[PDB]
């Protein structure tokens, strides 16, 4: 059904910061950025926060792609899944044709590697047999080993691998090639061609994959710096306090998830290019032509004795964000002309539970019930086991819309109530079930001393349990339970 998504080719109307500092980060947010969601264990984010200073961008196109493909076993019950998320390298320069042409390898690169079905490192060599990087990786299901996730990581991408309890446990890290003076470039999947160098998940844990513009607007942390290698990352201990607002919450939607870090990292979007205009705003009434001032230093020198001391700070972490005698304007018309922001995607995979796999893929495909019946005796041990999975199960939610925008997130119950707790009481009377003839009559004595409600699924029960002609005589004493049936009212 719903097991491959990817997101669309969207363009947007990128207003200005002039007119984006009177709206809010809702206004902001509504106007940017999309919604795409798969299930309440994994959902996606894409938008836009490129904007201009002084102007409007009327053709905005998004050059991100995210992309999932969940994986099943051989009955049809998941098992695993595929996710990659692509970042557009350049483009947005006024050439369409270009947009176009850095998108059609950004999607295509998303899409052959879902497509594959080989291992990480084995598909990555095969399409690499206009750039884009790109941050992909791989769970899967392993008899002994339970959940292993092998991950790749190229360019600006970054991947989090949290637990149940919204716990850092991983990072994989963005890179970035010194090409030049200050020419800190990405390095891109089409490189892996170019060049010769290259260079055990558990249940519930929470993998989120974020493009540049989504962690490059939070607090970064500079992980490792070479000659012309910089692996960057984002503060831990900032990225954790995200999460205060979900400690107690049980069970909270991917959507949600990534609901809550793309605004945080918005709210930062929206807040550095206010800061931005305010300061050019503050500069411009100067008018340091009639004092005569242009180095950066005596500028700093007339910020810090007019009183502006905070003005001066501000201008110096901008001047960290990308002493010697600098002039104001080269200085003035770079930030003119600058552009603030990149194309945000995030995507948040939930790791799913064994058992609530096993009991989604025994109500969507019920005809499956006599195949995997000997599994439940493996899986469920208490009635513990089955309370916390139809626990997870009621209060997952689904969108119907696939791609919708963000404001208009409709979402649903993912299962309706009386399909919960009718397969949740049949599986958990299996489990208080689960030696000649005398046991043969002892089960119809259990079946006839309870008293549940729709009980004629013991026809759907006595098939998980059938897995001189005595066998005769007790299906013949279970079409007696059907007088027991007749006499409920
Ligand atoms: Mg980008």
């Amino acid at each position: 059904m719903r097991d491959k998504i990817i997101t669309g080719k969207k363009i947007i109307f990128s207003q200005s910061v002039a007119k984006d500092q009177t709206k809010n980060l809702s206004s902001f947010l509504s106007e940017r950025f999309y919604s795409v969601n798969q299930s309440h264990n994994h959902s996606i984010i894409i938008g836009s926060s490129l904007s201009h200073q002084e102007n409007d961008i009327e053709h905005d196109t998004i050059l991100d792609t995210s992309g999932v493909l969940v994986t099943t076993d051989t009955n049809g019950i998941v098992n695993g899944a595929r996710v990659a998320i692509t970042d557009g390298l350049g483009g947005g320069n006024g050439d369409q044709e270009e947009d176009d042409e850095i998108y059609r390898v950004s999607h295509s690169s998303c899409e052959n590697f879902l497509n594959c079905d080989q291992n990480i490192d084995t598909t990555l060599s095969l399409i690499t047999q206009t750039e884009a990087s790109m941050a992909a990786f791989i769970y899967q299901n392993h008899p002994g080993k339970g959940y292993i996730g092998e991950f790749a990581n190229i360019g600006d991408g970054l991947i989090i691998i949290l637990d149940k309890r919204f716990k850092i446990k991983h990072m994989v890290s963005a890179c970035h090639i010194y090409r030049g003076f200050g020419t800190w470039t990405p390095p891109s999947l089409q490189a892996l061609a170019t060049t010769a160098n290259k260079d055990k998940l558990a249940e519930g844990d929470i993998i989120i994959s974020m493009t540049d513009g989504v962690w490059g607007e939070l607090k970064t942390s500079l992980i490792a710096q070479t000659n012309d290698r910089r692996d960057i990352g984002v503060d831990k201990e900032y990225f954790k306090t995200l999460f205060d607002e979900l400690t107690d919450a049980p069970y909270p939607s991917s959507f949600d998830i990534a609901r809550i870090i793309t605004q945080r990292a918005m709210s930062r979007s929206l807040e550095r290019r206010k800061t931005l205009i305010k300061l050019i705003n503050e500069i411009e009434q100067q008018h340091f032509h009639e004092k005569s001032v242009k180095t950066i230093n005596e500028v700093l020198e007339y910020f810090i004795k007019t009183g502006h001391v905070e003005t001066a700070q501000t201008l110096k972490a901008i001047l960290f964000e990308d002493n010697i005698e600098i002039p104001l304007e080269m200085v003035m018309h770079d930030l003119k002309s600058r552009t603030v922001g990149d194309c945000s995607t995030i995507n948040v995979t939930r790791i799913p539970y064994h058992l609530d796999e096993l009991i989604r893929g025994f109500i969507n495909y019920p005809e499956k019930h006599q195949i995997l019946a000997p599994l439940f005796k493996a899986r469920v041990k208490s009635e513990a086991d089955l309370e916390e999975a139809f626990h997870r199960l009621s209060l997952e939610m689904v969108q119907p819309e696939i791609e919708c925008p963000i404001s208009e997130t409709h979402f649903e119950r993912a299962f309706k109530k009386e399909t919960l707790d009718k397969t949740q009481a049949v599986l958990t009377h299996y489990f208080r079930i689960s030696n000649y003839q005398e046991r043969l009559n002892d089960l119809s004595a259990y079946l006839s001393k309870e008293s549940s409600l729709e009980k004629n699924d013991i026809k759907l029960l006595l098939s998980m349990l059938d897995s001189n002609k005595l066998y005769k005589a007790f299906h013949k004493k279970i079409e007696l339970q059907l007088l027991d049936s007749e006499i409920e009212n």
